[PDB]
């Protein structure tokens, strides 16, 4: 099971990478974008975090919802939307519980995916965060199938997170500020699929035995 405190601490090291990988992650969305994601991206988790005193003893469906909205509110740019969009949805799909099932993760992962998809339209290849978020919920998928426990799930979706957003680095961007540069985008890392890499990490981390 992963229990709402381990969430609360998902959160907390997001905050953290979101920090130490702003520079980092606003280099990758200079060379395709404006410059901004390590910025947007801080932001919004600095805000996340700062927000977790008070609300880290609700229950999980009201913690990733906040958050959403926090993210909604505060990252801006494209991501944010997006970003704020998964954990809203996600946050449905957990009735008020405290702790999760690996299938329940993985179906509020599913929701998390579909919305952000349907939200921005991206489809496989594309070159966003949803390269990473696809695969991400396909490997909770089949472990869900194989009944592992959350930790190890956790990390395999955590090391395909990695594959993942390394294969955007060839991907032509077609969403997004990226596309703008057409064949240019070809060569570099997605940020926000970057992002979903580092959540994925965190969240590994968080649940780790
Ligand atoms: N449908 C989408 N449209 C635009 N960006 C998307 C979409 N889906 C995912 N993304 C992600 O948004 C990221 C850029 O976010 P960010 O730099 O913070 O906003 P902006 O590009 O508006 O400055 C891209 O790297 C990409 O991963
Ligand atoms: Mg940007
Ligand atoms: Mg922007």
């Amino acid at each position: 099971s992963l229990s709402r405190t381990q969430i609360v601490n998902w959160l907390t090291r997001c905050g953290d990478i979101f920090s130490t990988e702003s520079e980092y992650l606003t280099g990758l969305d200079r060379e395709i974008g404006d410059a901004d994601h390590g910025l947007n991206m801080n932001r919004g988790f600095s805000k996340v975090v700062e927000k977790l005193p008070a609300i880290a003893d609700k229950d999980i469906g009201f913690i990733l919802k906040n958050t959403g909205m926090t993210l909604l509110s505060s990252v801006g740019g494209a991501s944010g939307p997006l970003f704020g969009t998964f954990f809203i949805r996600a946050a449905q799909a957990t009735q008020a519980r405290q702790s999760l099932t690996l299938e329940e993760l993985y179906q509020m992962f599913r929701d998390g995916a579909d919305g952000v998809i349907s939200r921005g339209k991206a489809e496989p290849g594309d070159k966003t965060m949803c390269d990473v978020w696809v695969p991400v919920v396909e490997s909770l998928r089949q472990s869900s199938e194989q009944n592992l426990s959350v930790p190890v799930a956790l990390e395999a979706a955590s090391s395909i997170a990695e594959s993942a957003a390394q294969s955007t680095i060839t991907m032509q961007a077609r969403k997004g500020r990226a596309s703008y540069l057409g064949e240019r985008s070809i060569g570099h890392q997605d940020p926000g699929a970057t992002s979903v890499m580092f959540m994925m990490q965190m969240l590994a981390l968080a649940a780790k035995e």
